[PDB]
């Protein structure tokens, strides 16, 4: 059956957005087997959680900067 709305203009020019803890998950796993996704590396994912190739790289950017804060935190956090 037709369970996919192809009307994209029916929406306004605004609407928050996120990712299935799943996407972001595999999509986060890629960052492991690859730290510099490209045009051919990303795609591999685009097969997984469809994060369209470029969209895949566009996401890394957001993490690239934060993926650095994680290492700064990481550890047990607190005072051992």
């Amino acid at each position: 059956g037709s369970h996919m709305s192809d009307g994209l203009p029916n929406k306004k020019r605004k609407r928050r957005v996120l990712f299935t803890k799943a996407q972001t998950y595999e999509l986060e796993r890629r960052f492991r087997q690859q730290r510099y996704l490209s045009a051919p590396e990303r795609e591999h994912l685009t097969s997984l959680i469809r994060l369209t190739p470029t969209q895949v790289k566009i996401w890394f950017q957001n993490h690239r900067y934060k993926t650095k804060r994680a290492q700064n935190e990481k550890g047990y956090e607190g005072h051992p």
